[PDB]
């Protein structure tokens, strides 16, 4: 029960073959557009890059397994399970994280390669930006340990993921009340990918918003068309950045709050 020290998920990765990584990029590309797509062709792809130990297309097929989703790939439970162990046997910090939401958090102590951890914990022990967002949340509003939560969830945003800088401007603006340093990291997470965000900040600058959902914040007609349109690029590729957006647009001060609640 001792906090972990904040890792960068980027040091416990194996190699990333390159004839697989191949395989997986056009497996992902060929998930995405208005066709509805060539489900046979992307398993292939994803299956011979999980064969060959890549570990995001050991992720992203399962995700296919585990749900049922697309239209021409079949529901395996146990399909998913045994990437999941595949990563896990690579020692991939998101493979313990895929495990533990499969056959339950608590069932990872069990597991060898956990080292005593439920897999929440041992994904969060190797840096897992997921895992350590998750276990934030928890911390933050279920158990009554808000600042062990936020330690973990800026562990997380600092190696990039945008859903915890997400979860940091919500607790911002809901636990402290602070709506323009909830804005700033709402702003953050949309630099890095973050689609909820910038739909969140798309309806604070909408006219049509309830003011208290937009935090009183003035509406602002390009903001609104600037975050809902990086909304709908995101939405279009999930994996795009917008490492301009902080200098681009300054946020505007708040009628009452200004720049941090804290300082006005």
């Amino acid at each position: 029960s001792k906090p972990f020290v904040c890792v960068n998920e980027k040091d416990h990765l194996p190699p990333l073959d390159p004839q697989a990584d191949a395989w997986y990029r056009e497996a992902a590309t060929l998930a995405k557009p208005d066709t509805l797509r060539p489900w046979p062709r992307i398993v292939g792809l994803y299956s011979k890059a999980a064969e060959r130990g890549h570990w995001k297309a050991m992720h992203n097929l399962a995700n296919l397994y585990r749900t049922g989703w697309p239209g021409g790939v079949e529901k395996d439970t146990q399909k998913a399970l045994d990437l999941y162990q595949k990563m896990i046997d690579l020692d991939v910090p998101q493979g313990f994280y895929d495990m533990g939401a499969m056959i339950g958090n608590r069932a990872g102590v069990k597991n060898p390669a956990t080292d005593g951890l439920t897999f929440l914990d041992k994904a969060a022990s190797l840096g897992n930006p997921p895992a350590l967002t998750e276990l934030g949340k928890f911390y933050i509003y279920v158990a009554k340990k808000k600042d062990l939560g936020l330690a973990y969830t800026h562990c997380a945003a600092s190696q990039g993921y945008a859903p915890a800088s997400y979860e940091l401007g919500a607790y911002y603006k809901i636990v402290e009340h602070n709506f323009p340093k909830a804005l700033v990291y709402y702003q953050v997470s949309v630099s890095q990918g973050g689609k909820s965000a910038a739909f969140f900040l798309s309806r604070v600058f909408g006219s049509e918003t309830p003011p208290a959902s937009a935090m009183w914040y003035a509406p602002d007609e390009k903001l609104r068309e600037a975050y809902y349109s990086i909304y709908k690029k995101l939405e279009a590729d999930p994996d795009l950045r917008f490492p301009n957006l902080i200098e681009d647009y300054p946020l505007p001060p708040h009628p009452t709050q200004g720049y941090d609640a804290d300082r006005p």
